[PDB]
């Protein structure tokens, strides 16, 4: 419907990748290739939702600098309503700086995302009504614990899909699983939240049971090569095997899978078929050079799912 919209609350970075032609010399500038790229879990998801054809609003933070503005403009071009983002007066627009090499092997990476704290409970309270009238809310764990707590406490029965981002950033949700509609952790993040070791496929049953005891409505557990384990507090659980994917750039896989899950839910699709669709979406970001695959569409993922 034409007034169904999805609200995404997370971070937006500029992803600076540079590699050296030939070999690192440390004797100043080594001529190579450098790429500026839009990124950040929240912003990445917002874009993938737009590409799947939802009206997606980004609630996020960028700096008063230029390039900050450029990130917003670029995202607008991809379909994302950026109208409501904070433009923080004179702060560094967040960015992830990595130093791949001629192999494509990430060597070392810096990470400057303190502007995430600008995304405050008081900033979000200014959009209470607008947030509470979305079909679904997607939140990443880059934002503060007070911000995420504000969201979960003011969702007004809108389902909140939560992206745990990393082992360190995910602990935020441990005490509020009973407010999260769908949580999408990988193996280490599920180990970190539950305190239960995830040695293999044999261990997911007890990890999921732990999650449901603590209130989690839905679990979507990525176990890498083992595929994806999904579990509903009402009883439905299963495994869905990974899609054979020609892996080009592993970044943006989880951002596509979150988008796929929220989009299918808004669409009316049942849980398991939603997990398979989202696996397809992720498979599409994976075989793309970029963090967000510009060909991600409903028609293109549906064809991937059968083939």
């Amino acid at each position: 419907r034409e007034k169904d919209y999805v609200v995404i609350i997370g971070s937006a970075n500029i992803d600076v990748a540079g590699y050296s032609h030939e070999s690192l010399n440390y004797a100043d500038s080594n001529p190579g290739k450098i790429k500026f790229t839009p990124g950040g879990v929240g912003r990445n998801i917002a874009q993938n939702l737009a590409l799947l054809g939802n009206k997606a609003w980004l609630l996020s933070a960028v700096g008063s600098d230029f390039y900050g503005q450029s990130l917003l403009t670029q995202t607008n071009q991809s379909g994302v309503y950026v109208d409501k983002c904070l433009i923080v007066p004179g702060e560094n627009t967040s960015s992830y700086l990595s130093l791949l090499d001629n192999t494509g092997e990430m060597l070392v990476a810096i990470n400057d995302m303190n502007i995430s704290n600008a995304i405050t409970a008081e900033y979000l309270a200014q959009h209470r009504e607008f947030i509470q009238r979305a079909k679904v809310i997607v939140a990443d764990c880059n934002i503060s614990e007070e911000a995420l707590a504000w969201i979960l406490d003011n969702a007004a029965n809108v389902p909140v899909f939560v992206d745990p981002v990393s082992a360190w950033k995910c602990v935020k949700v441990r005490d509020r699983l009973n407010q999260i509609h769908t949580l999408k952790p990988n193996r280490l993040e599920a180990e970190t939240l539950s305190g239960i070791a995830l040695s293999g496929r044999d261990d997911v049953a007890k990890v999921a049971a732990w999650f449901h005891q603590h209130g989690l409505n839905r679990l979507v557990l990525s176990m890498g090569g083992d595929g994806v384990y999904y579990s509903d507090i009402r009883g439905e659980n299963g495994w869905s095997a990974p899609i054979k994917t020609n892996v080009i750039n592993v970044t943006g896989a989880g951002d596509a899978m979150m988008a796929g899950l929220a989009s299918c839910w808004v669409d009316g699709m049942p849980f398991a078929e939603s997990v398979r669709f989202a696996q397809g979406c992720s498979s599409m970001a994976l075989s793309c050079e970029y963090t967000n695959n510009p060909d991600l569409s409903i028609a293109n993922v549906i064809s991937l799912v059968e083939n």
